[PDB]
């Protein structure tokens, strides 16, 4: 076990191993509690989180389990992954803390596109790396569900990391029309219409659908994608949803070339089949990395799927100690990635 040292910053106590130096915070709250900091073992930046309250309700604990089987699970280039997960607690008796550590990434891509507007290159490698992790991601049935620019980092190589802050940008904005309403018929595409909502915003400079709730961000999707047709119609299961909807004047589909004039057609192309109301009907990651789109970036020998992933805990109703001891467990069992590069 290694040696910790303790100290305060902005409010909050961190006790760390000797290992980690010259905590600074970041993020102002953006990213929770988490300071950038230099680990003396591979001379190089990293972040740390500090868990918050990590066990002071059956939901928290819960939350703290799924999160560090998350990071523990992920090993891919387009994917935030786990350095080290440490706790000063010496038992389980005492175990109350629970530290992450990650790859500091430069900047996300909300603060990227606010900033800057992006070329059609930038564009096409930006969203390429997005879909490669993502087809690493729901390969194991894992969905994000809360895909938006803020929840993407990028390194000055413009290297691209998923990830997620959790709780500028309202999640509503990207999220697909089917989880806009109920939870009943829903797949692995809900990402996917996240990302052709983020590469418009990179193409375009705007957010395409800025709906101020949940029911004005339907009517904005609609006035794009067009009302429903007879054939989407008959999927709707829920009666005031489908109300809703046929409550509505009717709007056609729009032309995506009128409404993204001057991009790259085959970016256009991508759009719509990103941009599709029928979950059944819209392009898999791993469809959309085969688009030509990415002629330039497609390897299909370098998209690797993930190994299979656990999610039975999900079902589970436990209590606070059990999902707390669960955790531990994992912190123990923790194997650290070769440090070479
Ligand atoms: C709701 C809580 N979510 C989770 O459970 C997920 C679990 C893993 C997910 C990964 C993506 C797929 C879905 C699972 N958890 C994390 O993603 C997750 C966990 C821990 C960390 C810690 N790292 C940082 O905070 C960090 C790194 N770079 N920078 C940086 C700096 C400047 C500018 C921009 C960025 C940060 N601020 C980072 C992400």
């Amino acid at each position: 076990r290694p040696t910790f040292y303790r100290q305060e910053l902005n409010k909050t106590i961190w006790e760390v191993p000797e290992r980690y130096q010259n905590l600074s915070p970041v993020g102002s709250g953006a990213y929770g509690s988490v300071c950038a900091a230099f680990d003396t073992k591979t001379g190089h930046r990293v972040a740390v989180k500090k868990l918050s309250r990590p066990f002071q309700s059956i939901i928290h604990a819960k939350r703290t389990y799924r999160e560090l089987r998350l990071l523990k699970h992920m090993k891919h280039e387009n994917v935030i992954g786990l350095l080290d997960v440490f706790t000063p607690a010496r038992s389980l008796e005492e175990f109350n803390d629970v530290y992450l550590v990650t790859h500091l990434m430069g900047a996300d891509l909300n603060n990227i596109v606010k900033c800057q507007k992006l070329t059609d290159d930038h564009v096409q490698f930006l969203i390429y790396q997005i879909l490669r992790g993502l087809k690493y991601i729901h390969s194991a049935d894992i969905i994000h569900r809360d895909l938006k620019p803020s929840n993407l980092a990028v390194n000055e190589d413009c290297e691209l990391k998923i990830l997620d802050f959790g709780l500028y940008v309202a999640t509503r904005w990207y999220r697909a029309p089917e989880i806009m309403l109920n939870w009943m018929h829903y797949n692995q595409t809900v990402d996917i219409w996240s990302v052709g909502c983020i590469m418009a915003e990179l193409l375009t400079g705007r957010t395409l659908f800025p709906g101020t709730d949940h029911i004005d961000q339907l009517k904005l999707i609609l006035r794009l994608v067009g009302t429903p047709g007879a054939e989407l119609l008959k999927k709707i299961s829920s009666e005031s949803a489908r109300n809703y909807i046929q409550s509505l004047a009717q709007m056609p589909k729009m032309n995506f070339a009128n409404v993204f004039i001057g991009a790259n057609p085959l970016a256009v192309d991508l759009l719509e089949k990103m941009l599709v109301l029928d979950s059944d009907k819209r392009i898999t990651a791993a469809q959309a990395l085969a688009h030509a789109y990415f002629a330039q970036y497609h390897d299909p020998d370098d998209e690797p799927v993930a190994d299979p992933y656990d999610q039975s805990f999900e079902s589970r109703d436990l209590l606070i100690d059990e999902w707390k001891s669960l955790t531990y467990d994992e912190v123990i069992s923790f194997v650290p990635p070769p440090l070479d590069q």
